[PDB]
């Protein structure tokens, strides 16, 4: 008797009453019932996605890497990684920019020396290069590596349309037989990840309950001004970068937000890039209009190596301890900043737990050496400690530029259903 | 060579009743490190085979089950065998009460313990095992064995090719079409291989059989072998009396049941495995019952991972015995909470690895017996795993069987169970 | 602009070029440079060929499996074992012939008493035989495990075959369904074992040149005498053992060689039987003109646990110890040595880190036993210095001594197209 509502304003109302139940009820100290009672629905919601996440990638882009031209898939990836990056050094800028402004960190007051650490930590580019192309292809279906998956994925799908324009008979109606098999796959499980949808404003519910419910406290002083910070920052990298971006490519941006919204509402509330990836893909499909051989390819790409909320995250929190312990960044500095935190994102590819690893070589680069008991860790701790509430936030600014860039890439292609976008 | 021209069910047979006189009598003389070198090989290439099969079966035949059948219809379904095995389960612990109250089972250990109730053993929070039953890789669940996770799956894929079959559009009803033809495939060629390792089950069960009487054929003398009487008591008692109940109530003839389920019972004996006997006792629910596949396809698995009504049996006999070990005998009232707290571990520990030791150490911190180290309470729970793999035997063949009349009663409940079988001449 | 040149040449130009390469600037202590910039080719080269092993090796066992008699698969199993094991017994012959003709270990001059005993236990063969029959195959698909894998194929090949003979009509069709997909599986595979074909010359260059930048300046003195015996015993059992098994069955050896030159370049650079097991399957089909059912079933099965040059690798290296202790071997012993190389080389199916095992397995049979510090381990160490430069001679010579054995059952059974050996 709950499913005859409209599904968007279930969302949203899970969404907001999700929010202000939690606040309420971490205000009133009892969160523990909120992680004991509550969170468990949202913890089903997210177990329910990451069930679909892997064999929607690996079906859906074998079918369309099958069904496109080797040569418009290069082009489409050489376009996608062009845009990745400029919308993460951008999200950098707009971190840094949204930092110096509102001094994070300046009430702190912190003392700091020049106390140096020496790191061979960060993880070799070489290597993780080489580990895009798996060892093993059930193993990494069954570790739930994605970008092997990728890699396995598009060599299958472009075999199989080799295969299918072959003199002989039996390797064609193999190959169309093995193409079907995929195809059927990947209908069943968007037609999943839309029945799952109508749970989905449950676990909104309870997953922003909990949230606002454990870290609603402590959003107070400098962490408080860092939150609006980054907060400003992500709405600025949102409006700015991705509606001047949809605007000069003639693609209205309020439609695309209508579509998007809940890719969006889902990122947001679950902090997995990856693990609303189903959603994405989608709400590319069967509302966007976008050809599976577009986003098949850009949607768990982007979601693995473009992260723009995580960018402008690290641009924000590296000002922040820099005012906190007392020593500001220079213009150079934060140019500095901005290249490594792009250069993180591409080196840190896959590499599983990177954003610890990537804010500490972003701190690297200019000296601010995380070391134990050091000033600058007390201030990483500070920001560890509502490192959730930025981490929903980021997630959001993150699947929405992948999909910006996914529907950009089609546009330019002509690979996108307008009829979708003409009411 | 020439060894297949015998019917396959009194080979079995005569390999189960041979391998136990010929444990017995090589135990008896201490020859049973060349049965553990020599012999044990056989059965563990039988059970081998068995559990190769156990994944892609499963899978594959619970997909093309749930497609082929209504989403609640199939609900409805799970609702009565889930009732139907807390109810068997429940009764299970009753009869194993009794039989254990009946034989004074541990009444001559003369042990001695006081009233020092020391709390250990911080209970697996119920929420998480129940969230762990979705699977977060279909891949990895695979991989990793776990049965659960495959069966949500596999349901969710059968309605969803079903719902898919019927479409506007036709292209997408040829490629679903063409998936559950993969899944039907590899569910036949599975049967069929199962079908051919019974062949080769004689020689399994008769190894099986005989170095479990060669190692623990020794042990099971004075309390012990009075508690092995006290359980096969209680196992016989739940497949006569709840069983053949179930079935002659809901209209089905008992012994034809039992007659169809002996190799799958057998096999469960000798294997001391669920899951791995899982593909025998399919093959005998669709040739043998005549189950619907949207029938035991489900209830089969679920029934092999969560409704254990031999170890319920089992572990109202061994409290019983440790009780009377210690010298506090339970009461009645505590009796019914060992039958209730059995019955909520068999809920609770659905597919949780190695959860057997859990359920019977739940059950004996529930009435106080607390497993302390060098305590008289753990000196009696070795005793009893003394003889484990005897009563494991007899226990594990009774939760298959309970197992295959609640998937019966099921189908023939929902009209699924083909009648053309039970008439003779 | 570069794949415009023939394959096969271009493969030997980069293995003849990478050898050079690597031995001159070895030669010049530059070889870290050799590791950082160069190895990551062959690398990725590798891996690229690991990716292919699990799929091909699944969908060509189970369409060769289905596309045969079980009767037909017995005999040709018996066959293929009798010639691995002979073959496998002929290798450690002509590694203790060349041992003893070039006096291995004569200047060694070291001493030895008969003092103290290690036991590296051989694993139980019951166990390792129970082990080759999997009990999940998803598992053994993920952790790569070649024997599980090969049982569980043919085991479903057999049952798909008896499935088309049903009075049913769906039965057949869902068969023969799964039987198609599994074809387009498999021929995909070979398809894009093709394409990394054309990678296959920089991964060779690469790989050869590593291994003579690092291992070039080890062969002096008697580890050069190591290196001349067994490359001697190798060029032996391919010429002596090989050919003379092909001609006696009515096939030209020298074809034989033209044709298995990929694969033998793959194996001596790659170093790994079983990640070159994609190549040779192609070769094999494609070239050697083998049906399905013999080598999708051999090939595997020969990569496991027929290594030739392993043994013949194993009868050098023994004699080579006994003299350098100063115990050189009697003519019983040495007997024993064949005899327990080749009941190890059974013994160690598929059982990881073999060859370790086997090795110390024949020590232990002989009475060189291997505890840590004694003269012993000492000359053991000083032949794994140059391990490489043997694998790769090893690694051709069990891949080559695999094919072989494919083409005479091959040519026994009439399974072998003789159209592609006409001129
Ligand atoms: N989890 C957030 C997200 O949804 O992007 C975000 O990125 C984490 C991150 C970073 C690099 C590779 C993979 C991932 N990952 O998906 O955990 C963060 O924790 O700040
Ligand atoms: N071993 C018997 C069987 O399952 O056939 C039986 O159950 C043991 C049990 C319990 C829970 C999960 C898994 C298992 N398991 O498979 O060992 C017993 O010993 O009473
Ligand atoms: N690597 C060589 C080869 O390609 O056969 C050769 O055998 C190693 C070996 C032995 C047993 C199982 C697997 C492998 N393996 O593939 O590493 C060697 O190192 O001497």
């Amino acid at each position: 008797r709950y499913l005859d509502y409209p599904v968007l304003w279930k969302i949203l109302w899970g969404l907001v009453l999700g929010a202000v139940f939690g606040l309420i009820a971490g205000h009133f100290g009892y969160a523990g019932a909120v992680k004991t009672y509550i969170k468990p629905f949202g913890d089903l919601f997210v177990r329910l996605l990451k069930m679909l996440v892997m064999p929607i990638v690996l079906a859906s882009l074998v079918v369309g890497a099958a069904s496109i031209s080797p040569a418009r898939l290069g082009r489409v990836g050489v376009k996608i990684v062009v845009y990745y990056l400029a919308t993460s050094a951008m999200a950098v800028f707009f971190g840094l920019i949204v930092g110096r402004l509102f001094n994070v960190g300046a009430n702190v007051n912190l003392g700091s020396g020049t106390g140096k650490a020496i790191e061979a930590q960060p993880p070799s580019l070489v290597q993780t290069l080489l580990n895009i192309v798996p060892t093993n292809p059930f193993a990494s279906l069954a570790k739930g590596e994605v970008l092997p998956v990728i890699f396995f994925a598009i060599i299958l799908g472009i075999a199989i349309t080799y295969l299918m324009n072959r003199n002989e008979e039996r390797v064609r109606k193999s190959a169309e037989t093995l193409l079907r098999v995929f195809d059927g796959l990947a209908e069943a499980m968007y037609l999943i990840v839309g029945g799952v949808m109508q749970y989905a404003p449950i676990g909104v519910f309870a997953l922003i309950a909990y949230v606002m419910a454990e870290q609603g406290v402590r959003v107070v002083g400098p962490l408080a001004k860092v939150v609006g910070a980054v907060y400003t920052g992500l709405f600025l990298q949102i409006v700015i970068t991705y509606f001047i971006l949809l605007k000069v490519f003639g693609i209205d941006p309020i439609k695309f937000i209508r579509k998007a919204k809940d890719a969006m509402i889902t990122a947001f509330v679950t902090r997995s890039s990856s693990g609303t990836l189903p959603v994405t893909m989608r709400v590319a499909e069967e509302e966007m209009g976008v050809d599976k051989g577009i986003f098949s390819f850009t949607l768990p790409l982007g979601a693995t190596i473009n992260m723009d909320g995580t960018a402008l995250y690290q641009g924000v929190t590296v000002l922040f301890v820099a005012n906190a312990i007392g020593h500001p960044l220079t213009l150079g500095q934060q140019l500095v900043v901005v290249l490594t935190a792009v250069l993180a994102s591409i080196g840190t590819a896959g590499v599983p737990g990177a954003g610890a690893i990537m804010l500490a070589m972003v701190l690297q680069s200019v000296g601010l050496d995380l070391t134990p008991g050091s000033p600058v860790a007390l201030a990483y701790a500070m920001i560890l400690g509502i490192d959730a509430i930025l981490d929903m936030g980021r997630t959001m600014v993150n699947v929405t530029g992948d999909l910006a860039g996914t529907v950009i890439v089609a546009k330019t292609e002509k690979e996108l259903d307008e009829s979708k976008w003409i009411s």
